[PDB]
């Protein structure tokens, strides 16, 4: 209510654009009524004002964090109430508070507390000598003691009883709200890292020898650095601390006066100014500042782990939509050296059909032998494709892979590189050991090697998501914040694809809007059972399948040759009366369907508009009976491919081919695809960062990947961009 608030503001610091709270309160109101995200972005763009999957996802995770927040606030607000001090005041912090951590300083006065040495000082009344002193600085400190001192209670001398009132203040001074959040807020503006070396570790982890000595402004710094230290540290390395000007040899701590302040102690000259002095420096240095350090480099690390798990988020989307070069024969080979390159040859299908471990490399060295086993095996099942895997000796395995395809130019054969993330976990999962009892782990990564060169998608679902890894020191990264996040992107991705539901495993099914590893399962019994669904129609008779559900995967799934035609389109059943009542320019001939720019062109909306539909939802619709269910992937292109491009006229808005940079200007850059003819590439779209010049990113005999965005034959014109993420749309 005031959540929608926070969730605007959050989403408005988005390229996307500015949202309204209005909007965030739809979409959280379909959330909580069961749909799916998804869904959402494609079908009910309406009722929430064209809000896009990116934005959707994010909302999806303030949501969840800020009821979080929510709940928790409350189990505060009992157990104030509970104690006798939910004071109305307090209340309204307690409600106002923005984050966890404002929420937790405020409960800290109340918190269960242990048996701190000041809550001695306090049963042994040593609290009216902490007042007295404090409230009148005039009266003599060690001589006002001596009236509490007391052998048997714990206070035997009167240094005992100073020493004890001192950290009945402490502890007041250091759960004090209003302060903890200005150090805070200071700390976090002024202060700066600083790391270092533990005497002694310094040979044994020289591993951190760029940080073995480091210092810079905390209120800016890299997820990388920021890692990197931490994981020095908690290696068992490193020395993080952060600092403000220097302490010297004996100077007042920026931070001491604040916390002063704060409760007007001012140091004239008085008897308890110089005690009072004492309780405020201890607050700092023995309570305070631990606190801040902890509250703040737990928040720099929650930074830094957002950043490398957003890399990792882009890297495993990339890799997903790779594009699918199958259905062919394919010829996996999981590059190895000690322990052999093992090598898995499936067929057009999927259908493992060979596995075989040679040793051509060091340290056995069989490469003539090699390369007749493997010929022989591409031979005996009329393999079309090589993936070889990227990891370690690959180097020289595609140099092998290369002495045969030129010793057998009859066979045709094209060798392609692959990412063998996932390919070892996947072999030691369960899922792999039950489809292959037989195969040992070490060739059931050759399997996948091999099956995603023919379809990445369908390859990659089958392995826990934060498990394929793409990024560096992703092991190190909070799993669960990295996990909700990289499942994230599956679901997003195969959902953009479609599946058919009349092939797909139930492994792909479960990623569907809606979907789960039982309805999962249950869909394959169907088809196991009553052969082959002709439209998402006999989706119904599924076991568990529900009206909610169906409504929530419908748009996802698609049958093929079916019978309903718009079944192999992401149009909805909800519309297929919007679809209908086209009667109308009545080309109900097997139904304007890919009608293409004759006729289907525009064709004006506002056309269907009862009060649901109408607009993003029909003229998407337009869109989609024009090339139904269009794949959002990339086409197939080989490895040399481009050997093929030569003239202006092989080249079609969407190919990423390299060039070279010919000229660097302070408006772009000009790069030659061998075309012979230049290509401008503006200064801005020249990266994904801001570039300020093009002298200092690019130079002339750079060598660069770059996405042809448009051609224009008559002028004789290339368009370019050397970053992947915009389209030339």
């Amino acid at each position: 209510d005031s959540i929608n608030t926070r969730i605007a503001e959050e989403l408005s610091a988005l390229p996307s654009g500015r949202v309204q709270p209005q909007q965030v309160a739809a979409a959280v109101a379909l959330l909580d009524e069961g749909s799916t995200v998804p869904f959402i972005a494609r079908y009910r763009k309406e009722v929430t004002g064209s809000l896009d999957d990116t934005q959707l996802r994010m909302l999806e995770e303030r949501l969840r964090y800020l009821r979080e927040l929510e709940e928790r606030r409350g189990a505060i607000l009992a157990s104030i109430e509970e104690q006798g001090k939910l004071t109305p005041e307090l209340a309204r912090d307690i409600k106002l508070a923005d984050t966890k951590t404002r929420l937790e300083d405020l409960y800290l006065p109340y918190k269960q507390k242990r048996r701190t040495k000041g809550q001695i000082a306090l049963e042994a009344g040593l609290g009216a000598l902490a007042d007295a002193l404090f409230d009148d600085p005039t009266l003599v400190p060690e001589s006002e003691a001596a009236r509490f001192v007391d052998a048997e209670k714990g206070f035997a001398d009167v240094k005992a009883v100073l020493e004890g009132a001192k950290y009945i203040l402490m502890e007041r001074f250091a759960e004090d709200a209003t302060l903890l959040d200005k150090l805070r807020v200071f700390m976090k503006n002024e202060a700066t890292l600083t790391a270092r070396v533990v005497p002694g570790k310094e040979q044994e982890g020289a591993k951190f020898s760029d940080y073995f000595e480091h210092d810079e402004p905390l209120k800016s710094a890299p997820s990388h650095r920021a890692l990197a230290i931490f994981r020095g540290r908690n290696e068992g390395v490193l020395s993080a601390s952060l600092k403000v000007g220097e302490e010297a040899p004996g100077t007042l701590h920026p931070c001491e006066v604040m916390i002063a302040e704060r409760f007007g102690l001012s140091n004239q000259g008085r008897a308890a100014d110089k005690w009072l002095a004492e309780v405020v420096r201890w607050t700092w240095k023995v309570k305070l500042y631990t606190h801040l350090e902890t509250d703040l480099f737990g928040e720099l690390r929650d930074g830094a782990e957002d950043e490398a798990i957003s890399v990792f988020a882009r890297n495993l989307h990339d890799l997903l939509l790779a594009a699918p070069a199958g259905p062919r024969a394919t010829l996996g080979l999981d590059p190895g050296l000690r322990t052999g390159v093992k090598v898995a040859v499936v067929d057009a299908t999927g259908k493992l059909l060979d596995t075989a471990t040679v040793y051509p490399h060091a340290p056995k060295n069989q490469w003539d032998q090699t390369l007749a086993v493997l010929a022989a095996l591409c031979a005996k099942h009329q393999v079309e494709l090589i993936a070889i895997g990227n990891g370690t000796a690959s180097r020289e395995t595609d140099k092998l892979a290369g002495e045969l395809i030129k010793k057998y130019p009859g066979m045709k054969l094209t060798k392609i590189m692959v990412s063998e993330a996932g390919a070892s976990v996947y072999s030691a999962s369960e899922l792999a050991a039950k489809e292959f009892p037989e195969l040992d782990v070490s060739l059931r990564g050759a399997v996948s090697i091999a099956r995603r060169l023919q379809d990445p998608l369908a390859e990659l679902v089958k392995i826990e998501p934060k498990s394929i890894g793409v990024g560096q020191y992703q092991h190190d990264v909070s799993q669960l914040k990295l996990a909700r996040s990289l499942d994230a992107v599956v679901e997003d991705c195969v959902n953009a694809v479609g599946v058919d539901v009349n092939t797909a495993s139930a492994a792909l099914l479960a990623r569907i809007s809606g979907l789960n590893s039982t309805l999962a399962q249950n869909i394959v019994a169907h088809r196991d059972a009553n052969g082959a669904f002709r439209t998402r129609d006999e989706l119904k008779k599924v076991s568990r399948l529900g009206e909610k559900t169906f409504e929530q995967a419908a748009g996802f799934l698609r049958v093929m040759n079916g019978d309903n035609p718009l079944d192999a389109s992401a149009v909805h059943p909800e519309t297929y009366p919007l679809v209908q009542r086209i009667a109308a320019d009545t080309e109900r001939d097997i139904r304007s369907l890919i009608g293409d720019s004759a006729f289907l062109k525009r064709l004006d909306p506002k056309k269907f508009t009862d009060e649901t539909f109408g607009l993003p939802t029909v003229t998407d619709i337009l869109k989609e009976l024009d090339k139904p269910g269009r794949d959002p992937r990339p086409e197939f292109k080989t490895a040399e491919f481009q050997e093929g491009v030569e003239s202006l006229k092989d080249l079609k808005p969407g190919m990423v081919l390299e060039g070279v940079v010919t000229n660097v200007t302070n408006f772009g850059a000009f790069v030659d695809i061998g075309v012979h003819q230049d290509g401008l590439v503006h200064i801005s779209a020249l990266s994904e960062k801001f570039v300020k010049d093009p002298y200092e990113v690019v130079k002339a005999g750079d060598i660069v990947k770059v996405k042809v965005m448009e051609v224009d034959i008559p002028r004789n014109r290339v368009g370019l961009s050397m970053r992947m993420s915009d389209t030339p749309g």
